């Protein structure tokens, strides 16, 4: 029961890194979606005139 | 030490998860960003003309 826990409160850390870690890069994916379309919005007219 | 054996199987297979979702989501953000810089590539190329 002791060598359980301290496997629990190193785990605890790993938890709440990644949940910081994923939304890090999931903004960056966010905003780049955010990003691509107003730059091919910027490409489909400018080819066509 | 019944809660320990539910509980460090229980988030043990969250970090087994996630840790496929940050190889998902950054080769996502290896992608799309590379792919920002062609689309900036032809956009910058179409001005050139």
């Amino acid at each position: 029961l002791e060598e359980a826990e301290s496997q629990v409160s190193q785990l605890s850390k790993i938890k709440v890194s990644l949940t910081t870690q994923l939304e890090d890069t999931k903004r960056l994916a966010d905003e780049e979606a955010r990003e691509r379309a107003t730059l091919l919005g910027k490409f489909r007219n400018l080819e066509h005139d």
